[PDB]
């Protein structure tokens, strides 16, 4: 889930998926 994964771009995410938009420092929704 989006709720933990932190991040400043893209692929900042990548944790959560492969290519999860980034909020306020936070993921929005990976896979």
């Amino acid at each position: 889930t989006p709720y933990p994964v932190n991040c400043k771009t893209d692929r900042d995410c990548v944790m959560c998926g492969l290519g999860i938009s980034c909020k306020n420092g936070y993921c929005q929704g990976c896979t």
